[PDB]
């Protein structure tokens, strides 16, 4: 027939490295630092390098069992390698950080099952295998709990107690992928906040990189550049906050990301030219993107001033998210964007003011303290706005009643 | 091959309007008033009508940007239009109901994103677009939050705070459409009430119409007759309360549902002969069908009595939900259902005993409040029921415990 | 093409059952005891056998309707037919447990409605039909709620106020299916556990059994021999619990599960040679496996008491399910579990002192009791591991903390 074609299924990746048919290729790059793999007929050796110098030293490996995924941590290194004709698939963790004198362990995995994928938590590491299985494990090698996956693993990432899984839920049809996202809390009171959300992507595209922000918000990136980040204020939904694209000069040209950073905000990724991915050779430079929410009339000062404010607004609910899970987070931050956005809304106020929409001044101060509110009213009696003022006397009224 | 053929999914459509090509067509029909669009090469004009003339007056548009999706609400009008070669996609709102002097606004789409569905809500406008995007808007103007949407929308609707997505989730086989539900409360606190849940549909039908209930309650038509709401009573479930081809005398008749409200009971839709919509000219008369929940044995006296006892106990599920919301109901209509529903177990309860099942009149009686089960003992007493009469004794010492 | 093709979405069925096409067949075989069904050309029969002779007399049915589902609990028998051209599909149930002289009750779907899968709970009965509707029954009769299922139903289980739906959320390629589960709690206050979560299936398998564990724990079986359980302490996952494969000798063998049972821990099956399924009669012999979780190197004494310590935990997460439903609980049953498992830690972290490995000790201290803590503490002293001492006496005080 000729009509829709059923989409190949894109295989796992580990977020953050080059293909494996390169002879020296990355295998992770993250905000804790790099990992290499330099393999050809010869010799094979795994190099770990960290940003930080005084994290650890630099850590040369002889990759005499040709693993081909890797995850880096402040506290460990997390290797892995598929099964031969005479070895199992194993899994090997350097914890370097250790406070005795055994930095190493190593598993195998049963007959006839492969690791697709790693990733490395707050004091634990997981692995995703070929028998759709998701195997737990603490950092310094005891079994912890097993469960089974609903669907082939794309890619995984951890942060804390919070597990990201990303795997195919079905089929997709015409270039589109369909893929679940698993969102797991792995504290002592086990939590499944994601039980296999469908996971938006750009028609058309596939899924490049996930992981958490620094601060701790899962967010992802799509074959097309577009950068979303799990808004935990409007119900765990995905919004995006940034459009590669819109840094690119041509088709070819490509943005490679690695990490992401919401105080102060900042997309770090590799500019690549050419390909998708950066060469490993020469090193190459990371650069700095602004985050740009996907608003109407940006540029225009209203459109301009609601972007800040919503892009404010998602990049703050980590606050509360540290505070709801007993974390240590600056009430300091919390303040200062507080005042932040007061500002830009009265702003926004001042802006629809002078534009004779009263009516979208009293909607912008729904969205104000009630300080800011009071401050609104006085300045809606000055300029002779006086049915405006009442109508924000009124809000302040309805403010004051929901306490 | 020779198999299941994949099933080309349905577009997006605004629910209660007629096709397109239709030079007099309906942009939208519902409880508030009638949107006319006539459109042929000399003009293109678009007519508002109210069925409650005190609301506003009859409002007539010169369509120069040739819109072609369309919502009211007893706050505004909501137009959208495609882009072109030229003019972007646009979101124009007629602010009828502000109280100052500036009672419209329009919007901007970015480059080549286009408007595919919109939906009002109480102070608050949403449009899902061709980007996968869904973009927030408050009534007066302000750009709210954006996210993602997990596949291309089928139809939006709104109502209160609470906003009811329809979407393509996959890809259906033989006729069947994969359709999933995303239901949003956009309140203070923002809730995701489903993620994403499949819509269950009959088989070998598309959607034909979704909405809320006058009372605020989701409901759904497929193209086969079926009426679907939300239980809010089971979990969240779609209960069927309507079938409205037991209406019809042929197969080329059907009905275009308008409404549906829940006190009184009543579907307001309007009969079409030979067509699944009614032509625009002369101005078709609105049908009030009742509602029917499919019960079996129904033309029994317990199946009638136990079919009119589900219908009311699912069409009161409304009373706590604006109560838990904090919204306004009368708690004399709380009262007359459980009046309404105690006399139709008490019915039943007779019926059994007289069909001497004495077991049925005890589970009956669990149904029953703590009045209506002693006055089911007296009457197990009566008629010379003594064992019944204990165990109705012993049911109602257990609801005693139960406080 | 040549490319991924649709799988065959398999057809619905009760568990422990054996094909129609017999001529004497298993309509259900469960705990509570054996229902058979003898059809030839020149009569029908049906044979109810119970395990505890105590419970209910052997009971001889005349199928005259022809019944080709079948299911059996404590309180009753239920039994259902498809639709013919003259008769309606039957729903059947023979209440035995009855206190009343009526014992029997039967009710007709509407027209071209056919029961696909039924199940028995405490109390209630459900019917899935080709209307992809449910339908709820009280014991004695009573139609309860009914709502709309999302899709072709496969199979269905009950226990207690719980009701296990599994159904084709979509469609499967390469031999994959696409199936999904609906697990609700039909108590006084509804509540849908899952919403329609993927159903974890091993790869190229379909669904072989479903059910509860006489605890009250859902759990099913594909065809590959992978035996999962939900994991309540684990967000509601699914664990892997057995590998009936591992018992067998060749690919024609088989196991046919009967029941699970978590305490005392056992899976009763029926081993089969040469096919999936036992034939009538002889009758064949029930046998007894063991639970083992596919954990990595279970032949070491670590991986043996990892798999030991997580196996005991699943299967006493029932126990906490009871307390928070009220049901009955042993009190003694809990502190035996938590006995067995304190032992367990203790014998690992004395396993990983003899390994040198201290950080490891410090791991499963943390999944230790205060008490087992403490003692640790003073083990660690002994054999003058001196810094193990002093993080066991911090983490000691960090539990202290917690209260």
């Amino acid at each position: 027939y000729d009509g829709p074609m059923p989409t190949p299924r894109q295989k796992p990746f580990q977020s953050g490295s080059t293909p494996l048919h390169l002879t020296h290729r990355f295998m992770v790059w993250n905000s804790i630092g790099i990992i290499r793999c330099y393999n050809d007929e010869q010799d094979n050796a795994i190099d770990v390098e960290f940003h930080d110098t005084s994290i650890h030293h630099a850590t040369h490996l002889s990759n005499t069992l040709n693993y081909t995924i890797a995850d880096l941590s402040h506290e460990a290194i997390l290797l892995a390698c598929e099964s031969t004709d005479e070895l199992a698939s194993k899994l090997h963790c350097l914890h370097f950080s250790s406070w005795d004198s055994s930095k190493e362990w190593i598993i195998d995995l049963p007959q006839n099952e492969d690791i697709e994928a790693i990733c490395l938590g707050q004091g634990w590491a997981a692995a995703a295998t070929s028998a759709l299985l998701l195997r737990l494990f603490t950092i310094g090698g005891v079994q912890k709990e097993v469960f089974s996956l609903a669907g082939p693993v794309v890619s995984m990432a951890g942060h804390g107690e919070q597990l990201f899984i990303v795997y195919h839920r079905g089929t997709g049809f015409d270039g589109d992928q369909c893929l679940g996202v698993q969102l797991l809390e792995l504290g002592k009171k086990k939590k499944q906040i994601l039980h296999g959300d469908p996971l938006p992507l750009t028609r058309k595209s596939y899924l490049a990189w996930i992981g958490f922000s620094a601060e701790g918000t899962p967010c992802y990136v799509d074959s097309e550049g577009i950068v979303r980040m799990l808004n935990r204020g409007l119900g765990n939904t995905w919004t995006p906050i940034c459009n590669t694209r819109e840094h690119c000069k041509g088709k070819s040209d490509h943005y490679w990301v690695v990490g992401i950073h919401e105080n102060p905000q900042q997309l770090r990724c590799i500019p690549c030219k050419g390909s998708r991915f950066p060469p490993t050779l020469p090193r190459p430079a990371v650069a700095i993107l602004s985050f740009k929410l996907p608003y109407c009339q940006i540029a225009t000062e209203k459109g301009q001033m609601e972007e800040q404010f919503w892009r404010s607004v998602i990049f703050h609910n980590h606050l509360d998210y540290l505070a709801k899970n007993g974390y240590e987070y600056e009430e300091s931050t919390k303040n200062q964007a507080t005042k932040e956005q007061q500002e830009l809304l009265m702003k926004m106020l001042a802006l629809s003011c002078k534009l004779e929409r009263e009516f979208r001044c009293v909607e912008l101060a729904d969205l104000m303290t009630q300080n800011a509110v009071n401050l609104a009213i006085k300045y809606a009696s000055r300029s002779r706005k006086l049915i405006l003022a009442q109508k924000l006397s009124e809000l302040a009224v309805e403010k004051a009643a929901e306490l």
